[PDB]
């Protein structure tokens, strides 16, 4: 049985993007009952079998609250990893770790968590256009928009964006990183010949496993899949140079990520991996961040940024797409509680909710990051609890805690009184 939408709220709302922000809004909006369109610039869901993630608890009961079949798709992509190996620049053991959630999260590929949302979203009947390029956001008093393809105009009560870190919504709204990360996927077949690089076959018929290497300025992570068949890992380096005028597009060689590992003293097993990699599987992305913005909502209120576009986060803390769908939630709670005459109040209220939870997180991926690549390892050596992966993130449930502020937000914003927020620690630091 599939959930049947709450009655009709009178909201039409534009949501951009279909990703996890964007996907999130617009199920959740149109099963509490609003009029939901979705515009997307792709034409299909890009998979990639290297683009492993981690979505928390805290997300995952959002997600099972729209339909128990998702629970029984996505569970042959679920990894059965428990721990991860944390090494030093030397190569040298440090600690095995578990992953954060106690076993209650989703450790899975991207493209197939968001396909299956696709098409959840489809059977539920809402209004997904892809191949819909946007720009041009507009607005004035009592509805906002947007431009698709250069060649159609929408107009509705809101507009949520969710279009990612290059957000053009965010430079509208406003008017104003060093770092990379490699990213590849293999099989394991070439690489089992290899007796320099077949110990990371090791107990993977078992039970997948996760090799972590940080060190002077440079992570890596290497995540078995599929019984040993399949393999992905990740580097964060510093970016590649560039000349000034230089050709603008991009670039990804096996050679560079190589290259990054040569100083390390420990580099032959990570390297005698990551050299088995195939060029067509290999990706050199680079990482955007942002410091937290002054207001995630446009000056007439109808416009507001959630996911990536709003708080992009070092990827660190295993919590970018579940902060996302957090924002996605919440937006559409309020909008809910507000109702048609307070679109405004409702957009003003997700955001004094959502924003102090997503910054201490986003700050929170900045201080880990620096942590992180320079250590301090006399204090790891001491206490090696500080590398190694919060109740508060991931026990928490943003729908029943929006419901319980809800009116004490909308007294805040109005001015009849303060607002608490109770959604991040006490004096709050990640
Ligand atoms: C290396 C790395 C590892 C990560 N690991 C994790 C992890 O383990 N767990 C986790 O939770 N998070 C992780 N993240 C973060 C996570 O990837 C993002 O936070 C999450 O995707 C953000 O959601 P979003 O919906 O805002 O953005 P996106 O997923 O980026 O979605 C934006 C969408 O908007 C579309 N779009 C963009 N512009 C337009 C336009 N003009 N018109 C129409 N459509 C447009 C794009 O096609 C894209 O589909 C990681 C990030 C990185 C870089």
């Amino acid at each position: 049985a599939l959930p049947t939408p709450r009655a009709p709220t009178g909201i039409s709302v534009i949501v951009v993007g279909l990703g996890f922000g964007g996907l999130t809004a617009a199920i959740e909006s149109h099963l509490r009952g609003h009029s939901v369109i979705l515009l997307e610039k792709v034409t299909k869901v890009k998979q990639d079998a290297g683009d492993a993630i981690v979505i928390g608890p805290n997300a995952v009961r959002l997600i099972k609250s729209w339909g128990e079949q998702l629970c029984e798709e996505i569970e042959p992509h679920l990894s059965n990893a428990t721990h991860a190996e944390m090494l030093d620049h030397h190569d040298r053991f440090i600690v095995r770790h578990e992953l954060a959630g106690r076993g209650k999260g989703w450790f899975t590929n991207r493209g197939r968590l968001i396909s299956i949302l696709y098409e959840h979203a489809r059977k539920l009947g809402i209004d997904i256009r892809l191949g819909s390029r946007v720009t041009k956001y507009w607005e004035e008093d009592g509805r906002a928009g947007v431009i698709v393809n250069d060649r159609e105009r929408l107009a509705a009560d809101c507009v949520i964006c969710a279009d990612g870190v290059h957000s053009a919504a965010r430079a509208w709204l406003t008017g104003q990183s060093g770092w990379a990360n490699f990213r590849a996927h293999m099989t394991t077949e070439q690489l089992a010949k290899d007796p320099e690089a077949s110990w990371v076959l090791q107990g993977t018929r078992e039970k997948d496993r996760v090799y972590v290497w940080f060190g002077d300025g440079i992570n890596l992570a290497i995540m078995t899949m599929k019984r040993g068949q399949e393999l992905a890992w990740a580097l964060m380096h510093t970016d590649k140079f560039n000349a000034h005028e230089s050709w603008a597009g991009g670039r990804a060689s096996i050679d560079d990520a190589l290259a990054t590992l040569s100083p390390w003293p420990g580099r032959l097993r990570p390297s005698s991996v990551i050299r088995h990699t195939l060029p067509e599987k290999l990706v050199d992305h680079a990482l955007i961040y942002r410091p937290p913005l002054d207001t995630w909502v446009s000056a007439g209120g109808r416009v507001m940024l959630i996911g990536d576009a709003a708080h992009p986060y070092f990827p660190v803390v295993g919590q970018g797409g579940s902060q996302a769908i957090e924002d996605g939630v919440v937006v559409a709670t309020a909008l809910e509680l507000a109702g048609k005459e307070n679109v405004p109040l409702a957009l003003r209220v997700a955001e004094k909710i959502r924003y102090p939870r997503a910054t201490v997180i986003q700050l929170g991926s900045s201080t880990l990051q620096e942590h992180l690549f320079w250590p301090d390892w006399e204090a790891v050596a001491k206490d090696p609890s500080v590398f190694a992966f919060p109740e508060w993130i991931l026990g928490h449930d943003c729908r029943e805690y929006t419901h319980q502020v809800f009116d004490t937000v909308v007294r805040a914003v109005r001015g009849e009184g303060e607002y608490i927020p109770r959604n991040i620690p006490a004096d709050g630091a990640y």
